[PDB]
């Protein structure tokens, strides 16, 4: 699903357009530049900035609708209401005066990062080299425009979602419609570079304004042992357990050591069984694969067990209308109960049958469970788009990635 990065985000530009166009109906935005004594100036005042496809890497290209304005070079006069000229302007991040620990995404155009693609349509006159010149003293009203984008909080309350590198690419598809977005690896100083900048067009969907995808590592280790790890008893607790590498985002859930579980009853007696090895990696997409062993010991014939032997599959589950995530029971292709025992004494081999049978069934319980994270809390956790937060998840998939969707209000 995703391309080797740990967290993307991503928002409509159908969205943020029209937090723009309100920005600019706010109405101070008037941009003189006189050059002298070189006789020239510009008086643009602005309609409408509207985003839109084209746009490569860091840079958004934008339609920019002038309804009233003027442009003067050398004693000739042309008024600019009406033409909409078609720019390719650059993002960065910027750190906050207020928490520095936010850093906030807006326009830049230091110094060299502004193209004009189209001049003007289409009410001009070919002899518009020196409009192009003059427009690019947008710069000296850099400042003026102050629209954030983005809020981006590194160090919020949740930790393994805060972002060391990130950055910003704007994805437009083959069919028109599109969403722009922001990349980041968590904690981890990775390559970073080359890294793509490839986008899942998956992040977002016909329901959904806003999207976040989560990478498989972060899921497995933040998402689902969390739980997992806590869903078998007093004496498992997650420092029991490690999520060991396969990618730089692949990632299988193994045991450190012995897993002690909880004391079962089988007719007069509590068994303790422990499992030994113990696995789960995500299996088809959406499905966990457990496949564990380890024994169980006869209280008070201590030499005679019982090996015991699962292989159990579960199944992410997404309920709509509460917004939980769920795993359920989806097959047992293993429940092997093999007590070891010598000639005559049948008689404690039955019980270890029985208590063998007992625990594998308590194992495969444990792993049908409900995780209990606020996903709005986690979508509204780093990136906000247009300082906003998301009213309403609209989605979460487990394909692989861990995706979760919704719509700001």
């Amino acid at each position: 699903n995703t391309y080797g990065w740990d967290i993307v985000y991503g928002c409509s530009n159908r969205v943020v357009n029209k937090h723009l166009k309100n920005y600019i109906d706010e109405n101070k935005i008037e941009f003189l530049y006189s050059d002298i004594n070189k006789k020239q100036e510009i008086k643009m005042i602005f309609d409408n900035w509207e985003i839109i496809n084209g746009g490569t890497s860091n840079f958004l290209r934008i339609k920019i609708f002038i309804k009233e304005g003027y442009f003067k070079f050398r004693n000739t006069t042309v008024d600019l209401s009406g033409v909409i000229p078609i720019l390719e302007i650059k993002l960065d991040f910027f750190n906050d005066a207020s928490n520095p620990h936010i850093k906030e995404l807006k326009f830049s155009f230091g110094n060299k990062v502004i193209v004009s693609d189209l001049s003007g349509k289409l009410y001009e006159e070919d002899e518009f080299y020196f409009n192009k010149l003059l427009i690019s003293a947008f710069i000296n009203n850099e400042k003026q425009v102050s629209y954030i984008f983005a809020s981006l909080n590194v160090t919020s309350n949740i930790v393994w979602m805060n972002p060391k590198q990130f950055k910003f690419v704007y994805y437009s598809p083959t069919d028109n419609n599109d969403g722009y977005l922001c990349i980041l690896s968590v904690v981890t100083n990775r390559d970073i570079s080359k890294l793509s900048t490839n986008v899942d067009s998956s992040i977002l969907s016909e329901n959904s304004e806003v999207g976040l995808l989560i990478s498989e590592k972060l899921f497995m280790e933040n998402l689902l042992l969390p739980k997992l790890s806590s869903n078998m008893g007093s004496n498992i607790t997650s420092n029991n357990f490690n999520v060991i590498n396969t990618s730089d985002t692949t990632g299988i859930i193994k045991n450190k050591n012995t897993l002690n579980w909880y004391g079962i009853k089988v007719a007069a007696l509590y068994y303790y069984p422990e499992i030994n090895d113990f696995s789960m990696e995500l299996f088809e997409g959406n499905k966990l694969k457990t496949r564990l062993s380890g024994i169980v010991k006869l209280t008070g014939y201590e030499r005679i067990y019982s090996k015991l032997n699962m292989e159990c599959i579960t199944k992410f589950i997404y309920d709509n209308k509460n917004k939980k995530v769920s795993f359920e029971i989806y097959s047992t292709p293993i429940m092997e109960c093999r007590p070891i025992f010598g000639l005559l004494d049948g008689i404690p081999a039955a019980v270890a049958k029985s208590v063998g049978n007992w625990s594998l069934k308590s194992f495969r319980d444990s792993l049908a469970f409900e995780l209990a994270n606020n996903f709005t809390d986690i979508i509204n956790d780093i990136v906000n788009w247009n300082n906003l937060k998301i009213s309403e998840v609209t989605n979460i998939i487990l394909n692989v990635g861990f995706c979760i969707q919704g719509n700001m209000n």
